[PDB]
């Protein structure tokens, strides 16, 4: 799982 | 602003 | 899932 | 202003 | 879904 | 002024 | 749906 | 003045 | 629907 | 003065 | 604006 | 037959 | 038949 | 904005 | 038929 | 923003 | 049908 | 952000 | 259907 | 961050 916030 | 969940 | 606000 | 959910 | 306000 | 929902 | 006011 | 809904 | 007032 | 509804 | 045809 | 524009 | 835009 | 057709 | 955008 | 079609 | 973005 | 479609 | 990002 | 889809 990959969670990106940008 | 971007939020991704993969 | 991708959530974009711009 | 744009909101996307994919 | 894409919601645009401009 | 334009509002789109697709 | 597209709603235009101009 | 113009209002469109499509 | 298109409503024009001019 | 003109009013159109189509 | 209100357009009535009746 | 009646047509109104207000 | 009635068309309203408010 | 409210567009009614009836 | 009614279309609202608020 | 709220878009209603009904 | 309703679409909301808050 | 909350996006509702219903 | 609802999508939330907080 | 909390991402809900339901």
């Amino acid at each position: 799982v990959a969670v990106h916030v940008f």
